[PDB]
């Protein structure tokens, strides 16, 4: 539509996901079953079902359970449970933040390309949105000097995605502190969608650990392998949290009763999930790295050990056509770079089943021999 | 905020719900537990858990399961499964419709007062919104002659809530057909939030059964006693459905895996849920009716056997103050009428536990003896 464009990755997936033989387009980490979650957590399934079975499926915990709020707060330094609001995924959290806070005429600066919510939602609300461009020559980070040129006395909000979708690149503490010093000149909020926790050795604090006006969005979908419960949160200062609480009936009311119950269990054993997911990330990333070095037509900036990557394909044809042809001919699904307004690249999600990765890559290399 | 006001009922409930001794403010029907749903459906709990336990909690059925789409389609005449999109509640469905379709400058007419999404979302998107005023003198229905005065050659959408929140009043087929004839003059969509299925004997078709450009929003929350799974849908023509599919990543991505599984089960036994809920509605409404006739300071237009009512209190004080005092002094929670811009009334949800209704009413009558 006019002030709200179709969601580009979504439209691509809607059309092509059912045609995929080897799906390396998703950017999550191999999802958990309840069975696997019980096993890694040491939970007795029968006790869980007994509790569930007798719970009224009313609106439940409007803002998330006390255990949810406490466990989430504990993932951060210096954040109280009262600063946590449960949402339907990081999706619902980004929407709740932007819809609640952004007014017509507000100036907003968004990392770009990045997750499409972060720039198109504010545009749709009448914001004036400037794009803060990532630079492949600088590790896919945008230029803080350019940010100083874009910011205005009245800038309301800067949106970032850390680590970023599609690149997997991360701003570390030193970078974030400089970003914060710039935002602090004008009292701008910084909304940081943090679904991609780096498993690298970099020091990567949450925005809210470096800035009082940092608004952290996160979820159990990408780092914790539970997209199917649709549980995320916003972490913000008391003032922001108090504003947001009065707008959740426009978008969600609340998240689900069972969904929150599973979230409580997952968060109570988050370190076990991280350990599972570290192995998948490191082993699959090593496979991707080896392949990238072996294949002369592809190269990339290695992601900060998160489940998204953005691979540069040295072939002179639009990537949408390249990916359509690869799909038709070999059944391999990628997301082409033009869907992020950076053609010449494809988004490759590698933290899927290792077998599917290997075959996908093998078949991609087969396709690439057609262009030498 | 400026183009998006706080959600009025929400703010009231956020502040006061924890102070309630006798909560007669919710407008749902006594929620089900999974145990009760298994019992009324004749399901073996162990089979359900076995299926659930081994299901990957990935993104699952993006648009809802095939069983969900088919069972929902079957609630209507002349609607195919492909016309159904699952959402996170009716909340998510209303938002998805408005956010997808409404453009800045669009003219939209909304029933008023009604569910706040239906008029404030379009305003927030830059629509010009006219209010089509319900008339207590005419059974809380708005005047079709006035609609003919408000409509314009380019009117994009008319929003209704059938039955309406807070009044419980319903437009029957004869009324709807006349509404449709007016909308058809200009090709306006009619969005109808239909969470409140009347249990009356009136002929009340869905908007989509009387109009090709009718967009039906519904859910399992109000009629089917399952708010805690957060499952709703939109039913629309093929063209509208195709538009909406490309905007769900702004708001939800999808609803939950377990949530859809429970929805499949509930819809497969919807008639059993209706039978349960008919008894609760009729028995509690008879209690409310008797009380209204016995209490000389209260009167109302009896709702069309749905779980919301709007009671006129013949006391000369703002209802927000009246309800605050009733809450402080007797612990009875209502929603005051000023939260719907009709002071002099309170919204009373009567399809709660019958015991809580009776005590709430008893205590309300105690409070009312202070004003004779």
């Amino acid at each position: 539509g006019m002030k709200l464009p179709r969601f580009g990755v979504e439209e691509w997936l809607n059309v092509h996901e059912n045609s995929a033989i080897y799906d390396i387009a998703g950017v999550s980490i191999s999802s958990l079953t309840l069975e696997e979650l019980f096993a890694l957590s040491g939970t007795n399934p029968e006790d869980f079902y007994k509790k569930l079975q007798g719970t009224k499926l009313n609106y439940g915990w409007i803002e998330g359970s006390p255990a949810f709020k406490k466990s989430v707060s504990q993932l951060y330094t210096g954040v109280k449970p009262e600063q946590i609001l449960q949402t339907n995924g990081a999706t619902g959290a980004n929407l709740l933040v932007l819809y609640s806070l952004i007014e017509p005429g507000d100036h907003v600066i968004s990392l770009y390309p990045t997750y499409q919510q972060l720039y198109d939602i504010p545009k749709s609300l009448g914001a004036e949105v400037d794009l803060w461009q990532i630079e492949e020559e600088n590790g896919w980070l945008p230029d803080l000097e350019k940010l100083r040129q874009l910011i205005r006395p009245t800038t309301k909000m800067i949106c970032i995605n850390n680590a970023n979708n599609p690149t997997g690149a991360v701003m570390d503490r030193t970078y974030l502190e400089e970003l914060v010093e710039i935002a602090s000149e004008v009292g701008a909020y910084i909304l940081s969608d943090e679904v991609y926790r780096s498993f690298s050795e970099l020091d990567v604090p949450s925005i809210i650990e470096v800035y009082d006006k940092g608004i952290a969005v996160n979820s159990l979908s990408k780092t914790y392998s539970l997209p199917g419960i649709r549980i995320g949160w916003v972490a913000a200062n008391h003032q922001v949290t108090d504003i947001l609480r009065d707008y959740r009936d426009y978008t969600m009311i609340c998240a689900g009763v069972f969904d929150d119950l599973v979230a409580q269990l997952a968060l109570a054993h988050y370190q076990e999930i991280l350990e599972r997911n570290r192995h998948i990330l490191e082993e699959n990333l090593a496979i991707l790295d080896q392949w990238i070095e072996e294949e002369p037509l592809v190269s990339y900036i290695r992601p900060a050990v998160v489940s998204t990557s953005f691979v540069k394909i040295a072939v002179d044809m639009p990537m949408e056509d390249f990916c359509l042809q690869l799909l038709q001919e070999h059944g391999v699904l990628l997301v082409p770079g033009n869907r992020f307004e950076r053609d010449g690249y494809v988004r490759l999600g590698f933290a899927c089943e290792q077998e599917t990765l290997i075959k996908g890559l093998e078949k991609l290399s087969q396709f690439l021999r057609r262009f030498d």
